[PDB]
This record gives structure tokens, C-alpha cells and sequence, in this order.
């Protein structure tokens, strides 16, 4: 079987992106932020605290008659971006562009953070990172990737990240249609339980490649691109009039400024994020100060190559066991 499902950027910058998903019977769809660094199904529902649910929608396990709680089962996640949310877990069947599967942990949430309840968009994640890090209790579960994967043509997954756009996540096949010339697929550490891979360096612009071993995880969870202090400084001190600053927590440049592309080395290709999609927008309404896509990683303790990076590459989480995460031009 296989599974093509449309994800659409939820504001202008492409903050994140949301895909639809049908959960239940008969179906509730709810749009979902696919999440290659976590491995929790958690939604908006019924059972969500109502100080915490917006114009969300909202998971109703009571309107499914596939619908039946994990007794005792517990969830509790943190996010790198301090995200916080919880509550109890029941199994229904999910379907992704038409990839069903069945008895699908569904962690409903009672208790969601301040940045899930102001996100109108988003009504839940789907974390397709390795099962080790689902985060339910006390007996743990699986991903929707992990529960599809035998009944794939392959076990696959591609995204293909849409600048200012919507793309595609196809489940069980390769589109040899979206992508130009070769994939270079590299090895994956699954250790941390991260699509975890080694970087082989950087150019800035025109500049000479730098060769240095970038090691950091592919995630569609986190908006920027997160490279270490030396590396994020080489870049925009390229740019004139970009600072570093206090106050807003992170570079800056003047909106009037040019941003110049982003080389990131795959094994032996490159794969250019171009300046377009560095540029984050300004810091305030009315402000000619601009926040930047590239920040330093040297707070968080990881590297994240997130949707600014792949957003420029037609990339494949190859969930083989021999883990392998190619990356394309498109």
C-alpha cells in the first residue's frame, strides 16, 4: 500500500506545515504538523481542557466506533521549543492520503501549552521519528510510519517541502518525478532515536566549501536551521549591518539586506538553500530589523537541519534498518 498526502504551510514565513489526516469512524480529519523529531500522535479533543482549545479541531472519541481507550495509558512530551502537553490515549484508526492503519495510538490530550492553545492552524502532531521516543505510559507505542511500514510497497517515507508553498508526503514509494538528478542517500544513527546524520560542511554564497563533519537531525518539527556557533557566524557576517542580539534572542539583519545562500554538503553533493528562504520576516509589525533562518545551535545541545534546509531538498527517511536518509535537488 502506499499513501500521498498534500502539506500546506500554515502563514506566509512557513512556520510550519500541516497535513490533513482522518481519524476515526466514521472519519474526523484533522490537519497535523508532521514531526520527523518527535514520535508521539497527540490531537486536540473532547477531553482538552476549554481554557486551551481555539478555533482548533477537536478529536471526539465518543463519535467513533473504532474509538477505545488505552486503559491506565499516559502521555507527556516537551519540546526543544519548551512545548509542553499531555493527557490519556486511546487506539482508532488513522489514515494518511489513503495509508490506513488500524489500532493507531491516538494520545489525546487533556493539558496542551500556551504555544499549542494560540496555534489556530495546527490540531495536533503526527511524530514520525523512531519509536523510542513515544513518550507513552507505562506501556509505550509505536508511530503511524512504524505501524505502516510492512504493509508499504517500501518503507519509505519522502517530504518535499514547498517554499511559500505547499508539497507532498508520499508513504511506501519515491516520486523519481519531484526531484532533479541523483539521491544521495547517507547513514542515519538511530541511537538518540533522531533521523540523526553526519553533515559533510558548508559554503557561504560563492565561498570556498569548508569540509567539517555538521552531525544534527533531520526535523519538519522545527522551523529554522540550527548550525553550530562558528558556522552561523561565518554566514552572516556576510551579511552587512547583522547582529547577534540580546534583547530578541538571536541574529537579526536590516529588511532592506540581501541574503546570500546556504551550501550544505550531502556525502559528496550539495544541496544550496537559497537566501529567499533565510529570510524570516521582521522581528515586530513596522520593524525594518528581520529575524534570520540560520541561528546557532549551541544553546539547544543538537544540530537541526529543519524546514528551512529541507525545504530546499526532495529528502526520504529510508526506514529500512539499515536506516538511510537520501536527499535530492528540486
Amino acid at each position: 500500500s502506499t499513501g500521498s498526502a498534500t502539506t500546506t504551510p500554515i502563514d506566509s514565513l512557513d512556520d510550519a506545515y500541516i497535513t490533513p489526516v482522518q481519524i476515526g469512524t466514521p472519519a474526523q480529519t484533522l490537519n497535523l504538523d508532521f514531526d520527523t523529531g518527535s514520535s508521539d500522535l497527540w490531537v486536540f479533543s473532547s477531553e482538552t481542557t476549554a481554557s486551551e482549545v481555539d478555533g482548533q479541531t477537536i478529536y471526539t472519541p465518543s463519535k467513533s466506533t473504532t474509538a477505545k481507550l488505552l486503559s491506565g495509558a499516559t502521555w507527556s512530551i516537551s519540546y526543544g521549543d519548551g512545548s509542553s502537553s499531555s493527557g490519556d490515549v486511546y487506539t482508532d484508526t488513522v489514515s494518511v492520503g489513503g495509508l490506513t492503519v488500524t489500532g493507531q495510538a491516538v494520545e489525546s490530550a487533556k493539558k496542551v501549552s500556551s504555544s499549542f492553545t494560540e496555534d489556530s492552524t495546527i490540531d495536533g502532531l503526527l511524530g514520525l521519528a523512531f519509536s523510542t521516543l513515544n513518550t507513552v505510559s507505562p506501556t509505550q507505542q509505536k508511530t503511524f510510519f512504524d505501524n505502516a511500514k510492512a504493509s508499504l510497497d517500501s518503507p519509505v517515507f519522502t517530504a518535499d517541502l514547498g517554499y511559500h508553498a505547499p508539497g507532498t508526503y508520499n508513504f511506501g514509494f519515491i516520486d523519481t518525478t519531484a526531484y532533479t538528478g541523483s539521491i544521495t542517500y547517507t547513514a542515519v544513527s538511530t541511537k538518540q532515536g533522531f533521523w540523526e546524520w553526519t553533515s559533510t560542511g558548508y559554503a557561504v554564497g560563492s565561498g570556498t566549501f569548508k569540509s567539517t563533519s555538521i552531525d544534527g537531525i533531520a526535523d519538519t518539527g522545527t522551523t529554522l536551521l540550527y548550525l553550530p556557533a562558528t558556522v552561523v557566524s561565518a554566514y552572516w557576517a556576510q551579511v552587512s549591518g547583522a547582529k547577534s542580539s540580546s534583547s530578541v534572542g538571536g541574529y537579526v539583519f536590516p529588511c532592506s539586506a540581501t541574503l546570500p545562500s546556504f551550501t550544505f554538503g550531502v556525502g559528496s553533493a550539495r544541496i544550496v538553500i537559497p537566501g529567499d528562504y533565510i529570510d524570516f520576516g521582521p522581528i515586530s509589525t513596522g520593524s525594518s530589523s528581520c529575524f534570520g533562518g540560520i541561528q546557532s545551535s549551541a544553546g539547544i545541545g543538537i544540530n537541526i537541519f529543519g524546514d528551512v534546509a529541507l525545504k530546499a531538498a526532495f529528502v526520504v527517511f529510508n526506514g529500512a534498518t539499515t536506516p538511510t536518509l537520501g536527499f535530492a535537488s528540486k
